[PDB]
């Protein structure tokens, strides 16, 4: 069976942490605040690599697999993950923002989340965005989250909204 663990709880235990220390957890309670200050979308490749250098001419260059190769785009979103405990920065990457995108809007596939909007920022429909976001907010998940020493920074593994 599942076991939650509170906000309040993960932080004192990262607290007493060493530093290569990763630990997940279970998680309820909601998303604040996606954030439309950074950028959202990065471009990845085929090899795992977010490595990728954009050269003039549409050429794109991995760093990884040392190619020049066709990248796609993928989102990461920063937010605040909220339980009736205590309140976290978390990352979210591109199978689960995309994931959120898609359940807000489900016109918009998976797939090509992060292209759908890169194209709405880059073309001044950002607004757009924005709003699709501000669905989001204070909108109720259950999630897989875990942190790190390096600060602790905290991931969003995995959502379900319940
Ligand atoms: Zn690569």
């Amino acid at each position: 069976q599942r076991i939650y663990s509170s906000i309040e709880e993960i932080i004192q235990q990262a607290q007493a942490s060493e530093i290569g220390q990763k630990k997940e957890f279970y998680v309820y309670g909601n998303l604040v605040s996606i954030q439309m200050k950074n950028k959202l979308y990065y471009y990845r490749c085929t090899c795992q690599g977010k490595s990728v250098l954009k050269y003039h001419g549409d050429s794109f260059f991995c760093e990884s697999c040392q190619q020049f190769i066709n990248p796609q785009v993928h989102l990461m979103l920063r937010a605040f993950v909220q339980d009736s405990t205590g309140t976290i920065p978390v990352m979210i990457f591109d199978q689960q923002s995309s994931q959120l995108i898609n359940q807000i809007d489900p016109s918009i596939h998976v797939q090509e989340a992060g292209q759908y909007v890169k194209n709405c920022i880059e073309n001044g429909q950002e607004e757009i965005i924005r709003q699709l976001f501000s669905k989001l907010d204070f909108a109720r998940f259950i999630f897989e989250i875990q942190f790190e020493n390096k600060e602790i920074a905290y991931k969003v593994l995995k959502i379900e909204k319940e």
